[PDB]
């Protein structure tokens, strides 16, 4: 009844899925070849191995979509394959949530460092549960089928929204740890450059007020650096007392009056011994964190692919009284659903990027080929 442009409906979208089909088949194709050679020594490799299977199963659905949309039983095959598609996308969402938890657990653990049987069972449970809830939607004109369809769709939304929350919480806790790590390093680097910059002010100063003020900044910066530099586990305690001592010595001289003596007492921080102490103390406090541009690839893939579809569904699932009648609203619903479903399908082409940037043995094998 409602008509749309064939150039978008039967040309653009079948070609848009054709790109994803070949791109997905070649990236996941060589991904399976790489994973078949390397052994599962962690939960991470196991969940990534399962993702390859769900991606390959996803790609195999696209020829049925491409052919149906370009207008080329025919209705039965594009009814079974659509069930296989939604089965395969809620499996990917499920494993991506597990990959997120695993990666977060490794950021909470020390840098560069029993669940292998458990991760295998958990993976079996995901696939078996999805297959079982997909099964009646496949073969099984009954009113049971209508209510079962609403049950399955409800279960699947709860799967997305639970994994969306796991992703938001894990990346909130990661950002928080990365922020506090960056702030600690920046403040400490600021402390040592404040100490060195105010030495230059003292060297070029005239009166006592200039000398007294610069030494006050220096003393506070030295004590802040000390606060941020606790004793090492193996002279870090003594070193700061020597440097703070000299600043206090130059300060008490600047308070008594003598400016040339205070400038020279401050210049003592430039002796080979006092410079070596400063260079050592800078090193002790310079102590590894998780890579920003790398870890955040999961949240980026999750948001690009699955977030638009499930967010767009909210207004269309609690507003219109049964159905809308205006053609301009029916067509905006068609393109919103079709465009977000394509973004969802792009997960099959974007997951090989997770293997590349987060698995070292995968990256080296692909580079060697
Ligand atoms: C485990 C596999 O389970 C399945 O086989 C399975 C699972 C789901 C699910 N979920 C599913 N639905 C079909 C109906 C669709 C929807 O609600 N369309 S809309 O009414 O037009 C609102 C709208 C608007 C914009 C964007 C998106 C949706 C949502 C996906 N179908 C199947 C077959
Ligand atoms: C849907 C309603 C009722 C809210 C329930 C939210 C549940 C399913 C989710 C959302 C965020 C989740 C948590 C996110 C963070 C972690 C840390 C990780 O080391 C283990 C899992 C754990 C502890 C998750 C378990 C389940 C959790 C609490
Ligand atoms: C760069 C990556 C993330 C992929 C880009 C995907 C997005 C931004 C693009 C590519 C193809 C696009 C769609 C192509 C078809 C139409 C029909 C037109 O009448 C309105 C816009 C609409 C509905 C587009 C919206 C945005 C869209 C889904
Ligand atoms: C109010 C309701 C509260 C919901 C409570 C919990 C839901 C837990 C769901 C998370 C299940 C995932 C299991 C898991 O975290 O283990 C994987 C980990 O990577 C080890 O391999
Ligand atoms: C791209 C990823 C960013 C994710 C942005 C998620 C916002 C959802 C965009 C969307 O789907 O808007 C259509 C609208 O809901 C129609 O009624």
């Amino acid at each position: 009844l409602c008509t749309r442009d064939y150039k978008i409906t039967q040309v653009l979208f079948p070609l848009l899925y054709t790109v994803l089909f070949f791109v997905g088949l070649i990236t996941n194709g060589l991904a399976m070849r790489i994973f078949f050679q390397i052994r599962s020594k962690s939960n991470f490799i196991i969940f990534l191995k399962n993702t390859v299977i769900s991606d390959l199963l996803m790609i195999l659905t696209f020829p049925f979509k491409i052919l149906s949309d370009a207008k080329l039983l025919r209705t039965f095959v594009c009814q079974v394959t659509s069930v296989i598609f939604y089965f395969t996308m809620y499996i990917s969402i499920s494993f991506l949530g597990l990959i997120t938890i695993d990666r977060y657990q490794k950021t909470t653990r020390p840098f560069k460092t029993k669940n292998l049987l458990g991760a295998k069972i958990l993976s079996v449970v995901i696939w078996a549960f999805m297959f079982l809830l997909s099964l009646p939607n496949m073969i099984l004109k009954s009113e049971f089928g209508l209510v079962w369809h609403e049950i399955v769709n409800y279960i699947c939304q709860v799967i997305f929204w639970i994994n969306f929350l796991i992703v938001i919480v894990c990346y909130t806790l990661i950002t928080k740890e990365l922020y506090r790590s960056y702030v600690r390093t920046a403040d400490l680097e600021d402390n040592w450059e404040t100490l060195n910059d105010n030495l230059k002010v003292i060297e070029k100063a005239d009166n006592a007020a200039q000398v007294k003020d610069a030494l006050t900044k220096m003393r506070a910066a030295a004590l802040d650096a000390q606060k941020a530099t606790p004793p090492k586990l193996e002279d870090f305690r003594h070193g700061f007392d020597i440097l703070v001592g000299q600043i206090d010595d130059a300060l008490k001289l600047a308070n008594e009056g003598k400016v040339k003596e205070a400038q020279a007492a401050a210049e003592q921080l430039k002796t080979t011994r006092n410079a070596y102490i400063q260079k050592y103390l800078r090193g002790v406090g310079k102590v590894r964190k998780k890579v920003n541009v790398k870890v955040f690839i999961i949240i980026a893939v999750f948001f690009i692919c699955f977030v638009p579809f499930h967010f767009a569904r909210i207004p269309y699932t609690l507003s219109q009284t049964r159905d809308v009648f205006d053609c301009t609203a029916e067509n905006t619903l068609f393109y919103v659903k079709e465009s977000t479903l394509w973004l969802t399908s792009l997960n099959a082409c974007l997951n090989p990027f997770i293997y590349f940037f987060l698995c070292k043995s995968f990256r080296n094998s692909l580079i060697s080929m």
